[PDB]
């Protein structure tokens, strides 16, 4: 007695490839189909097409495993397009994402949609059916792995049809987005969209690109969408910071780790002209960056202070300072962010954004800035604090 | 910034193929090397040419992995092997087993030696030194795990060179298999071990076959040398079923999940009339099965009896009165294991045996035992108590 026994003690728990098999065909294994589809595969010379062909069949493997919600095999497909994709993502990807996307989106909504529709997205119970076994079998995280890895295999290259990306951010949808940010994911998924979301950095539209109406293209309408997307994610994205998810209990590290994400994905928005424009005309971002530099300042005064949390927030400092210098000082936002008519702190208004400017400038001063805060952030917020003064 | 996150809140912890690179060449990337390497693989139209050769890549570089210590990339390695191996593994294995198996070896042994050095097999601190982060590094369940797999494929199948069994284990050490055993290992790679001998049964010898003194084979030795490779193994496996691993908490279900697994892997050995005649005539094994039969009953009436503790033991006195009675009965072994020279319990003699025999035969009086054992068990604890009364 042989396989049975392995089959037992084998199950962290794994299971083998090989006896997974469809219930339309109980008796045709999955790696026997992908045996006899192998040498198929490739036209000669053509590594690339090699890993495009052999991706292509997982994921279609994967459509027919969510068709008829056999469950089993998807971790190890998962596992293979990452090893595959990892292998030359940037030549790949730009062949896989039409199929590959909308079955990562229905993989994760598997588990997102009773998680949201959870009181506080635990699992445990509440929904009292396949539910409880569907959160166990599959999961997101790799997903969104697989995503991200696909994403930074579209981003452009240093060396008409669009852009891999922007067919990657037109055939992803922004209700997943907002889905995938709720605050009843857990940590790594959350964190893992706040990251993928770094890679919609187009020239003319951040974030997902919604469909277009006729055929033919409107140059208008869709100016009108990336607008409304980029407010939304914006003050999506925003409210974080001031905010964190539920599960950042209220002091701890990942609390930080969450706020200085989100202040990461707003300055991957304004690394574009368009991006940046809509942060600083955003009616919500400047005040809450503002918000959360005052709390991480004050905060760095904590009565107790123990990765490193006070590392993190001068990461959150520094690069906080920095952006909100590159949004009021640069002539492209200047005229909308700088108009700081009541654009500033929720807790004390434009005292608080000025005495936390104050405070940064003086670094010297106070042994916890000397000892912290870099020197060209003290300059930044020397400009700052200069036209802060007197408009 | 992108990667730079992801890299930090993706490492359960994983790691990304593509980064890992030789400290001989810091520069060359192991997805390059294999990329480049990959469209020289396979003569055409053999599907499983291209398994045996991009198997060689991956053992090869885990070679090198091994001399420059760089440790990292081994999961990953082992795991693609899970999975070429496991798509045609009868058909890939024996081509692969001669560097495959000495990889595995050493790699095992980075961790069992030191655990077998530590007083109890416990790595935490005592040696204090980078055996630390090396037991955290790499996971010997998974080798063992591609040793069985590519056992499995290498055992003889129903449709001169050795059969890829014999090559196998002629390359496979025995010290290797008596060290990971040491009760000090864990219960993972224990049982992992336990199973992969039910691969070894060959017709003239179960266990590893040690390496010849000339390149001309050497009848007599070679007899010689299955015969004390059997005897010990025996009277290793036999050790088990009386007195399981330290782990096996000494009244808990792992307990009898190992004393079963010993047992199950003498059943093995009985499979062949080599192994079942060293089974009989060894001075150990059978007054251990007396006694791990009398122990198993006994527990059946143990005051609190809560997998099913309960179904395990009943598969332990079904299977084990199997045993017995194949070897008591047959002719091929009778003569020698009815000896029963004093061949019974350790505790109680043959009094003990013939006592446990008698409760075995009248299960119906016994309310649990008329709800436990099955008819044919009773037969043949009849028929060895028809012959254990007289002889």
């Amino acid at each position: 007695p042989d396989f049975l026994k392995l089959f037992l003690n084998h199950t962290p728990t794994f299971d083998m490839f090989s006896r997974f098999c469809f219930p339309s065909d109980p008796e045709r294994s999955l790696a026997s189909i992908v045996l006899q589809k192998l040498p198929q595969m490739g036209s000669p010379g053509d590594p690339t097409s090699l890993l495009v062909d052999f991706a292509d069949t997982l994921i279609d493997l994967w459509h027919q495993c969510l068709s008829e919600r056999y469950y089993g095999p998807i971790y190890h497909l998962v596992s293979l397009l990452l090893y595959t994709l990892d292998l030359n993502a940037v030549e790949v990807a730009p062949h896989i994402l039409s199929s590959l996307i909308p079955v990562c989106a229905t993989t994760c909504r598997l588990v997102a949609l009773p998680r949201l529709n959870s009181a506080d997205g635990d699992l445990s119970g509440h929904p009292d059916a396949v539910v409880r076994q569907l959160c166990l079998n599959i999961d997101v995280t790799q997903c969104l792995s697989v995503l991200y890895l696909a994403a930074s295999g579209c981003l452009p290259q240093p060396l008409p049809q669009d852009t891999p990306q922007l067919e990657f951010w037109k055939t992803m949808e922004l209700d997943f987005v907002l889905t995938m940010l709720s605050p009843k994911n857990p940590e790594e998924d959350w964190s893992a969209m706040m990251i993928l979301l770094r890679t919609s950095v187009a020239p003319h539209s951040i974030g997902p690109i919604p469909s277009s109406a006729t055929n033919s293209t409107n140059r208008r309408s869709e100016a009108k969408n990336a607008d409304a997307v980029a407010a939304t994610l914006i003050d999506c994205v925003s409210s974080f910071l001031c905010e964190p998810p539920k599960w950042a209990t209220p002091r701890s590290a990942k609390e930080i780790a969450a706020r200085l994400a989100a202040l990461r994905t707003l300055m991957a928005f304004a690394t574009g002209h368009f991006g940046a424009r809509q942060i600083a005309e955003s009616d919500v971002a400047i005040p809450r960056l503002v918000t959360v530099l005052c709390w991480a300042l004050d905060r760095l005064y904590d009565s107790d202070l123990p990765p490193d949390s006070m590392s993190l927030l001068h990461q959150i400092i520094a690069q906080g300072t920095r952006l909100l210098h590159f949004l009021v000082t640069d002539h492209r936002t200047s005229d909308a962010a700088n108009i700081s008519t009541k654009l500033a702190a929720s807790h004390g208004g434009s005292q608080r954004y000025f005495l936390t400017l104050a405070r940064l400038n003086f670094a010297e001063e106070d042994l916890v800035l000397e000892a912290g805060i870099d020197a060209e952030t003290v300059e930044l917020a020397h400009e700052l604090l200069e036209l802060a003064v007197t408009p």
